[PDB]
DNA sequence: TTTACATGTAA
DNA sequence: TTTACATGTAA
């Protein structure tokens, strides 16, 4: 084919493959991370070309609020705050980050990470404390 | 109310 | 310098 030379666009590469939309692609070959063809698009359809927004929104495709809010981002180092809190799950990071340094060569891992300690962040700032003493 | 991005801290 | 973190800001 005429296109193998191209570098093509720096998305999974069955992403637009006229398919079923609940179809589980493997982010990253190899990782064990799934993700649904429709998942994955509205990721892409969010973000467009800001690669910081697409980032955001495959991390709470995999992460909810509590999840987030119960995490100490990458973990690269444990929690200033709370030892119990561990790091998020440590495969689906490195793929996520791996797809997104992927789609934006210029994204650096310090970035990448200063971005998923926001969503704990974020998570925290919304989750309400508990109201017994 | 929530959160993407900004700001600046503590160790 | 780095990294998890709380908070400030704008929409």
């Amino acid at each position: 084919a005429e296109l193998i030379n191209q570098i093509g666009n720096r998305c999974h590469p069955k992403l637009y493959d006229e398919g079923d939309p609940s179809e589980k692609l493997e982010l990253v070959t190899g990782t064990n991370v799934y993700i649904t063809r429709a998942q994955l698009m509205n990721c892409h359809v969010s973000a467009g070309t800001r690669h910081k927004v697409l980032l955001r929104r495959l991390l709470a495709s995999f992460f909810d609020r509590n999840t987030l809010a119960n995490s100490c981002g990458t973990g690269i180092r444990s929690s200033t705050n709370d030892p119990r809190r561990k790091p998020l799950d440590s495969r689906v990071l490195h793929a996520v980050k791996y797809y997104c340094q992927n789609f934006a060569p210029n994204f650096k891992e310090s970035e990448m990470n200063a971005i998923a300690a926001d969503m704990c962040t974020n998570a925290r700032r919304v989750v309400r404390k508990s109201w017994m003493p």
